[PDB]
C-alpha cells in the first residue's frame, strides 16, 4: 500500500487530445474519470466536475486534474 502511480493519467489526458493543446472536452473527462477508480455513479461524477471544470462543467485544464492526482 504506497500510492498507484499517478503518471500514468498524465499520458491519458495527452493521449486522448490530438485536436487541441492540453484540454479536453467534458465527455473525454466523465470517461477517465467513470473509467479509472472502480465504476462510480452519474450523480456522483456530476459533482466531481462540478469542481474539476472551474467551477460547473465546460473545459478541463490537463495541468490542474494532474495536480489533484499528485496530492488528493
Amino acid at each position: 500500500m504506497d500510492t498507484d502511480s499517478e503518471e500514468e493519467i498524465r499520458e491519458a489526458f495527452r493521449v486522448f487530445d490530438k485536436d487541441g493543446n492540453g484540454y479536453i472536452s467534458a465527455a473525454d473527462l466523465r470517461h477517465v474519470m467513470t473509467n479509472l477508480g472502480e465504476k462510480l455513479t452519474d450523480e456522483e461524477v456530476d459533482e466531481m466536475i462540478r469542481e474539476a471544470d472551474i467551477d460547473g462543467d465546460g473545459q478541463v485544464n490537463y495541468e490542474d486534474f494532474v495536480q489533484m492526482m499528485t496530492a488528493k
